[PDB]
């Protein structure tokens, strides 16, 4: 049964991601954003379904825009929800992921020199996407993403960071670098370990 | 001299485009977001300046994007400004743009055809970006482009809408639809006019 | 039956659209390039039908590529030998397309402004593209679409004009302002007129 | 003097990378397409520096694709020649890059799986591009670049294959695969070794 896909339930309360996100973002950007996504994702695919069965292939190729736009949107949304915890989890401490920290440190020396080099990616972002770490064979990478492109090449997604000014901007206003300061006190460590020592199937099997 | 773009006064009060648009983000949008391209786009060209007398290409390929963005930033901000005004001025009434809005009747059936077009268009971009009527040869188009990019292939900008969400969230949160509803009330049609009757190069004076 | 598509039957000879086009040059271009995007687009298809069947969005999202480029490459590729007839034949007289040339000449003046403002897009293309004249709405533009990328957009595609180098290279080397003006030689405005005249449906039911 | 940039030299005769890429090819390739690209990037920088100095931002803005893709085409194409050598020379044997073959040795397996995983890089441009071996921080990666678009963003290119069809097609058509496997035969290891040891800067010098 193509496109039935159905909005995640959250693993925490609205307000559970504050201070360093606000209760209303967490409901707007989970209720609103992802719900719409989500939603439209089911009607791009059922409607490629009667393309392909048709042979249709100039409306197949019509409809990626929808499909890469919501399919993108609801892969990236759930994949961050799970990568965000309360500040004052466990989970939320870098500890929780030994072997992921460990290749950090290899990489860029240290998890402070790696925050920097994210965080200069992220701001970095001409107009709306996603900064992401991501696995690729066996080494790191940052990446970015525009839109809402998925990590799908490949690469196994460690975790991700939305920079869409609907992330921040009801809390933070222009003041995108004051989102990414504070945003790495809820990054869940635990899922980045669990995403880091899995292969890809691994990390999307939540979708 | 290289570089020396600033930002005018804004010709209206930071509240002047309400309740179509905020006084927030007015003020938000015209003194932190469109400084901030002004401030980056000098930034960029000095230190392009420097790349082009070196003769050092792979520095001015590196630099296209900030130079692309903020140049696109500063211009696009510009023209929005110039084809925004208060609800209650004579501006705002189509009246004022009897030569562009007879070709608009003439392509699109109506102003109000137009109008949903256009919307459609505006709604349906994916990201950041603006929505545009250009003029292109004699006759009148609708696109979009992305993120900052500027309408500078040739065609003559008529007027633009912002898209980013920077333009309403704080007012309309995820509603976009009504932000493209109720923008209408505050387009300066005599700028568009005036735009629709003059040449690419005099739509761009604007950045004098 | 998805991914069933296969490589049409030339209207002509391979020798018949000399001088301007060499029957070297059709051959190749018909039954290998054009011939790789059928396999490489029934090859993706069944792969997508796989992933949509299994509400698999990270495999549908990767798929994309190879089916807009195989897909585009076939649809393409479809347009442009029904678009093109031996320089002998009445189809290849602009005369043949009497509502399409009243319509040119509105809109650029005459034929031969039409001719040069169209070989300044396709000469402009960087990379591998085509150039195309479609109908968008009542109206008329020229376009150019990168690599294999399809008009399916809304608009009606006209007709097309191929500048990827191997449509041109054995014959007039990195001469492409010649193939551009020799290709006019060969263009089916017949074909151009119905498609001018038809709906964006109608000009696809050539697949 | 801005826009001053000359055609170099070739370090060899244009029949001397027989039997793997023709003399007609590496003669129109670099004396016409090579050519055109220097020409015209100068035209570029010299109208750029009149917009500068006016600081019209929509002509500076309109001028980036000229001076990207020509600019790129001379830093792509004078990499290349540098990259290339007759194959009965010892530099062509990978024995001459003993630091670099261990880094790919370490990154891929063996030389014999990276030739691989680079040949499926190259095969998969779709349109007109370049596959690149890069250094980007102490690692080695595989990437490919659009059209003529230079590896300027950081990263230090160790060596560059041509797939643009003008780079193969008047010898092997069709055949990409076979130009990849035979372009083999005529990489220049040493230089590929030269610039693995040295820097980003270094590697442009030859500009
Ligand atoms: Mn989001
Ligand atoms: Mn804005
Ligand atoms: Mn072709
Ligand atoms: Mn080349």
């Amino acid at each position: 049964s193509v496109g039935t896909f159905s909005l995640p339930a959250l693993p925490y309360a609205y307000d559970a991601l504050e201070p360093s996100i606000s209760a209303q973002i967490v409901e707007l950007h989970h209720s609103k954003h992802h719900q719409t996504y989500v939603t439209n994702l089911n009607n791009a695919l059922k409607t490629y379904s009667t393309a392909l069965a048709a042979n249709d292939v100039p409306s197949q190729i019509a409809l990626q825009a929808a499909i890469k736009f919501n399919g993108g949107g609801h892969i990236n949304h759930s994949l961050f929800w799970e990568n965000l915890c309360p500040a004052s989890s466990p989970d939320a401490d870098p500890a929780s992921a030994p072997e992921l920290t460990a290749e950090i440190a290899k990489t860029w020396g240290s998890l402070d020199k790696f925050k920097e080099a994210m965080g200069k990616a992220l701001l970095g972002i001409q107009g709306s996407g996603w900064g992401w770490l991501v696995k690729e064979g066996s080494g790191l990478r940052i990446v970015t993403t525009k839109d809402q492109d998925p990590v799908v090449g490949g690469e196994v997604p460690v975790f991700g960071i939305d920079m869409w000014e609907h992330a921040y901007y009801l809390q933070y206003l222009n003041g995108k670098a004051a989102y990414v300061d504070n945003i790495w006190k809820v990054i869940n460590w635990k899922t980045a370990e669990q995403r880091f020592k899995g292969d890809r199937e691994d990390a999307f099997k939540i979708l």
